[PDB]
Parts: structure tokens; C-alpha cells; sequence
């Protein structure tokens, strides 16, 4: 399992952009992301997106506010007030 | 002895100081809403919402009350929990989504609050 998502994760980074530079992500990116990549399990591509949310430099991201963002780069969506303030209080962020 | 009037001169008085209205629209919202009674996730939009409930209070106090509220444990918390939002009417709009979900799970006040909950249930 570990092996697996460790290369599973290592392609997102590399081949989506909302991911590498940490966009705010759009909602149910996680159907998209398996959908995309049936190369992979449904769980397994999800777990990797849970490391992901977590990192303070997504909190950052959430926290900087403005558009979300899909696969394609393309806006959808936004971060609303209540996730950009409790991004901003965040121990990681303030 | 007491009039309406009289009772809402001395109210409109008393929300020229910033912490006295502050306080005023605290027990205001949490006596007449039950959302904010029981912290549920709140819906978007609610401070909107509550701007125009509340005329007799300047938005940017409810705002700061509204903020007050989010960032205590108990809500973040619910929102841990997660499910459904509410509107000012106790009716469902909206979701908990799963990042905001896992957000506030892993968030340090939730870890301790859920670690006194269950400390007080044994």
C-alpha cells in the first residue's frame, strides 16, 4: 500500500498543476481524480488527497482565499468566508 | 412605569458602545436561535442572513459575534462531526464537505475537545 501511494501521490505532483502549487482544490476532486486515474485504487488516490489537505501549505492556500480549482486548472467554485477563517486561525497558519 | 418606547430609547442608548452591543447580540442570537443554541454547522451565507434579521445592529458587530462563534471548539467540532448545515430556520442547506470535514478533525482544539467529551462520558 505505501509503496504504491508514495508513487501514486509522486504523479499527482507532477502531472496536475492545482496540486503541485497548491490551489484551493474544487469540489469532489476526489471523483475526478479516480475517474482519471483508473490506474489506481479508489481509496488509495483518496488517501493521497487527505495527506495533501492537510499540509500547512494547503491551510495557506485556504487561508489566501479567491477561486477554487479543477483538474484542468480552470476556476470552479471558491473558498467561502467560514474555510477561509478557520484556515487563517489555524496553529499551522497564524 | 415602563413603555415600549422607553424600552427601545434605552436599548438604541445602551448599542452606542461597541462591547455593550457586542454582548447584546451574543444573547440575542444565542436566545433565539436554535442553530447557534446547539452549534450546528451553520449554512453559507448565514451572516448575510443574520444582517438582515438584525437591523437594529450594525453588521460589522454581528460579523465579529458570527466570528466569535466559528472559531470556538464547540463549533469547530461540529463541524468534525459533520452532515448537514442549517439555515436561521432550523432547516437543512447545504453540507459539511469532506475538507472541511477533515479539517477541523485533525484541528488541535478538536483533539483535545473530543478527548474531554468522552472523559466525561466514562
Amino acid at each position: 500500500k505505501k509503496k504504491q501511494t508514495e508513487m501514486i501521490a509522486d504523479h499527482i505532483y507532477g502531472k496536475y498543476d492545482v496540486f503541485k502549487r497548491f490551489k484551493p482544490l474544487a469540489l469532489g476532486i476526489d471523483q475526478d481524480l479516480i475517474a482519471a486515474l483508473p490506474q489506481y485504487d479508489a481509496a488509495l488516490i483518496a488517501r493521497v488527497l487527505a495527506n495533501h489537505c492537510r499540509r500547512p501549505r494547503y491551510l495557506k492556500a485556504l487561508a489566501r482565499g479567491g477561486k477554487r480549482f479543477d483538474l484542468n486548472n480552470r476556476f470552479k467554485g471558491e473558498v467561502t468566508p467560514e474555510e477561509q477563517a478557520i484556515a487563517q486561525n489555524h496553529p499551522f497558519v497564524q
